[PDB]
DNA sequence: ATTTAGCTGTATAAACATTGTGTTATTGGCGTTATTAAGGTAACTTGCTTAT
């Protein structure tokens, strides 16, 4: 009904799909997907 | 025979024993705060890397 291009709205969903894999599955040890974001922050504070 | 020394008797005394009584303490319980997970979000980027 609205007029836009159907890849923006399945480019958001397939993102955060792919966020939320690599958070869930990314260490052997299950890490909180929270405190994860927290922690790439501060990575990308230090960096900076 | 007499008593004397011997013997510890059992009451008593003392110690224990038992009873009772206090205390407290911990389980349970309840609610409680730390924590946490998931849902949702939509300009656009629509066959990869990855390597002696």
């Amino acid at each position: 009904r609205k007029g836009f291009k159907f890849s923006t709205y399945a480019t958001w969903w397939i993102r955060q799909a792919i966020t939320r894999s690599i958070a869930d599955q990314a260490r052997t040890i299950r890490v909180p997907v929270h405190m994860i974001e927290t922690i790439n922050k501060v990575n990308r504070i230090k960096r900076q």
